[PDB]
């Protein structure tokens, strides 16, 4: 539908573009929130990819723990060749892992080095297990700062209940614009993962939790 | 004199809910998890006001920008940035302890300047966060609260929440320092949201009870039956 | 020297439930989450006090100013200024400028024997209490303790946070008091279910568990169970 | 096969859930949440002593003052201030007049049951002095040596403590139950709006006992136990 | 291929396939009054009487004189034992490791088998300390070669195995005593949760408290 | 190269469940609640690499003695102490003198991984070390780097750790889970008044696996997991 307030880029993620009415809006920031394994590096990766690939959008992925090689070697699961990628100059991976100010210009420079209209953001709460508040008021920064740029941002935090706080810290969802939520739910000893959208400011989006899959095609949502 | 009278939200079926709409020279507690729809009850409020009798309005935001406020109001056919021109509509910007006494005389000389009737603060949780501590959030909450009435300014402040049937706000105290709380939920219940608005208490005045469904359309909040 | 004598609240139920009212000359804990009608139940002790049995009543507010106060119960069609005015009534304001305990109750007394007051109402003091559960212990103590000397019959409102949690907020307030009043706004399946209960009365007895109740024009009106 | 002695509390019910009575010598913990009879269970194992054994008593109290204790209990047709007058009964006050020691207290208990020659003790109260102990670890150490204190008198005890749960912990720090001998707990049930008093027996050390939730109700008569 | 000591309490030796582990630490866990002084009682008691094997009590709370007369209510003279020199009672109610050395010299000096450690966790006020505590008196008393049966307090039926969430890791064996609320009664379980090193019956098995002692059925 | 390989665990059912056996060069988390079957499953990895393709292993202990590890493999017809004799196996005791230094420990490690020729590695108890910083965000770090350095090796290692709820944390402190690139949880479930033990394969970064739970039990011939 044209009738919507908020421009949005493609994911060209299956099903998620039907589920966002239209994907991610530009210029902003999404939180994709979920508990251990649930595909959030995954779906991180996946954007910059076809980002790339569909539209030659230039990507720049920023980890704080999981080094470039492993995200490299990750990526070949789903046969996707990041290091060509990296090669061409067209993804460029920051790595973050051994103060947020001084990494946002890290960040800044490479998105002007590399002409990037697409960024993932995967481990930032690991930063902030180093006060609900202190984290509230720092992401609000870097969603503000990661504005003014003009990127459009994923950014990966943790929870550790499926049904429970969206992340950690209670604050995460409050300081974003758009909010998704991947979960991975056992019950009579089965699992199965589903995306949820929460909010997307300025539009409207379909409601509730949605089943996906994990393929050798990465990730598969049917709404 | 009379029983506390009310000023028309005129967004569909709240005011039949509250018998009438928001308590005048009041403020309204309206608290919600992520999303429920807080900011949208919080600018129809105003922009009804303006549109339907033509009182003026201030909307009070903190972490909001004033540019994406009115950005977001288009997708309810809004035009906000046209009020602002008109001088109908002021945002004030509230972004950045915290002096919530200084803030209040700034939102004194927009209410006083641009001759608002109805104003709405949204997002001074965000400050009630740096002071984290629920006995120095009730009272400066109190202070709040009992400066707007000064004022005469009828009031839409929200809060958030973190569980849909857990506490009211944050701090546990927010709720005994309202005159009025509306609770705004987002229900997943089998896979499926349901959106539903509550009138929790109203001082001084009737309302019907419990949770009634509401839907977020292209026109706003709009409430069933 | 023989069993304790109890005060009618002439409140629309509650002298049934209560086995004849509130117990003289000790202090009823009246505890709820939001919204409960505490405040409705305070006021509607002293009005029909007032109205009823010429008693004198002496209202404490600590947050809630004066002029809400009687500006809300105008929606009972109750005139409390007119009551104030006559001498029948005093809304004691102790709530803060836009703690001091003993100063408090200096002032209680002196309203108290100001307005030959028999019946007492305070409402809030909760708000005081949050500036330990042991101190908030100590202090709901001597209070009761010092209103009780004075020989005043006192409804005090407490706050809570859950229906079917803690009695209030800080897990000793019912430890101290002589009798405990619970009222709860249960939501069960989208819908608000009022009900009031009387936990303990000492050295007295009380109808037992949850009774409905509504709130009307005119004030609480408490029904049979189920 | 020697027995654990008990003394009969004749309250109601009572005696046959606990198989003769309250073991003597002994402190038994009565906890449960407010108004679920704890004061009412305190002065009637007292008040039977005397009446029905001439067994005199000392209520200990930290809180509630002797009027109101003897005002309360006109509730029961029970006339504890005649008590008093003929010696039979005394009310310890530990009251507070608008870190205390525990062995100022014992010494006038001590000198209380001494006096009066006392066989029964009831202490109510004692919550709410290890309430700004507000420590578990303190509470257990202050609280194992007014029960061995106790003991050494020879005295047998009832003592209250409070809860705020009526299936969560036995009494407020979770330490209570394990220093005590033996563990009653009074329980005020909610379920389906209605109340339902029960009494629990949940331990005795070295003795048998009824096992579970035993109904009673509070009365004219007082505390009145049903299987 | 593991020894194991039979405890000779009735239905235990079946749950555990044969006895506890010789030389190995056994964690008895539960609520107030679920059986677990009882059950340490009985392990030293039986050892004695049947197999002549010495025992040494470590009481931290309750008092040597009420065990003693507490055991007699079933029909055991504990004081005849202690008089005899067969069983020692260690008043532990006045520093782990200065507890450790009295421990061992009871052990050599009457030696003892058997061990019961009852209430040592009135001992600690940190999980950590608490964990690293109980692992030093655990390995101290498998060097001596003593078999021993810890007791520990929980406050849930259901939950923690013991009260710091530890104590389950640093022992060898764990047995979980349970008074469980079933709509007004009480009914009492017994679970072997692991026995390192060899088999077990699995989950919880009624038994009662009678003036034998405890009465476990596994059927 | 390619998708990241993995290597046969030969463990009954397991290499069904995860599309192979675990992921070379990396370490797999193995958590659960007391007594769930942690050590076992640790010790059967060594075992089976030791029997089955003559793979010598290295087996590091914070809390059971290398004799408890011998004696209680005994139950399930293992010669620990044979495996030991001939070399094959190397059981490096860890516990400190009755906090502690990760790279003191990766150095004894290394040590022991060239010397005895290993390719597979079982470390046990590490979290017993972890309590001694009680934070999370130590923790965190601390497992992060241990991590790391064991992939800088290139040792293929079973790592366990604790939890106190069946259907809780995934372990201790809640961020294990995040900073592993594989996660196993064993789980002992009471159904009425009886125990169900499964074994769940909960991630693993990079790769396939069967997903919930699978029911197990420990026999005398260690851990066996039904599929289908
Ligand atoms: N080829 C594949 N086929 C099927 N599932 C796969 C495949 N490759 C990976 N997966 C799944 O994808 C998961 C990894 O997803 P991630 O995006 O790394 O999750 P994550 O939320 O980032 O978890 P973290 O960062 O480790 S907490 C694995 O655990 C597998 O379940
Ligand atoms: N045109 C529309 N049609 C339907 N739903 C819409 C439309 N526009 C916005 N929404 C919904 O409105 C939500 C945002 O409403 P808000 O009032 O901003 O909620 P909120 O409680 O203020 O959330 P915060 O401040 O971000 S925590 C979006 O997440 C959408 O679900
Ligand atoms: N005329 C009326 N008819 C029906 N209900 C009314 C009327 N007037 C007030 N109420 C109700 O009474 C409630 C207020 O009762 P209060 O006694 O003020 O409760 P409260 O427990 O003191 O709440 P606090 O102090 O604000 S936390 C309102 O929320 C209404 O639901
Ligand atoms: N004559 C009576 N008939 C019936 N019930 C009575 C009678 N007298 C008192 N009661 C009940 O007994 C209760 C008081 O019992 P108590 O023994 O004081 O309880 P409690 O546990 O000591 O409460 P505290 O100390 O205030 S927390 C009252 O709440 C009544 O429900
Ligand atoms: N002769 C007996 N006949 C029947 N049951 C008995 C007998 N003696 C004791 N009991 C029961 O056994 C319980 C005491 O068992 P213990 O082993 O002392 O419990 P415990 O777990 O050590 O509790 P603590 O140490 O007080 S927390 C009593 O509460 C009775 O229920
Ligand atoms: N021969 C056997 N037959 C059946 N079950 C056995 C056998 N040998 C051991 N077991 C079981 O294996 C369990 C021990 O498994 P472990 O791997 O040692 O568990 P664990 O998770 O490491 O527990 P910790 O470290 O003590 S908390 C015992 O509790 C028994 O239930
Ligand atoms: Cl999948
Ligand atoms: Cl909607
Ligand atoms: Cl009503
Ligand atoms: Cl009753
Ligand atoms: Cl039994
Ligand atoms: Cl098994
Ligand atoms: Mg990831
Ligand atoms: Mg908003
Ligand atoms: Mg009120
Ligand atoms: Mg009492
Ligand atoms: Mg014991
Ligand atoms: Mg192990």
């Amino acid at each position: 539908s044209e009738h919507q307030a908020i421009a949005k880029m493609r994911t060209m993620i299956e099903g998620f573009d039907d589920i966002s009415h239209g994907g991610l809006p530009i210029g902003r920031s999404t939180l994709v929130s979920g508990t251990s394994g649930t595909g959030k590096t995954l779906f991180s990766i996946q954007f910059l990819y076809n980002g790339i690939i569909e539209f030659d959008e230039p990507g720049v992925f920023v980890t704080f723990e999981e080094t470039p090689q492993d995200i490299i070697k990750n990526a070949r699961s789903f046969g996707w060749d990041l290091a060509k990628l990296v090669d061409e100059g067209k993804l460029f991976i920051l790595d973050a892992s051994p103060d947020l100010s001084a990494l946002i210009e890290r960040i800044n420079y490479a998105i002007q080095k590399y002409r990037a209209r697409r960024v993932s953001i995967d481990g930032v709460t690991s930063v902030f297990q180093q006060a609900s508040s202190v984290v509230r008021r720092e992401l609000f920064r870097l969603v503000a700062r990661l504005k003014q740029i003009g990127a459009t941002t994923v950014m990966t935090t943790e929870r550790i209940e499926e049904y429970g706080p969206i992340a950690r810290y209670g604050v995460e969802e409050f300081v974003s614009d758009n909010v998704v939520i991947l979960r991975n739910v056992l019950e009579g000893e089965r699992r199965r993962r589903t995306l949820e959208i929460l909010k997307l400011r300025g539009t409207s989006h379909m409601k509730g939790e949605y089943p996906f899959t994990i393929t050798d095609h990465g990730i598969n949502i049917f709404p």
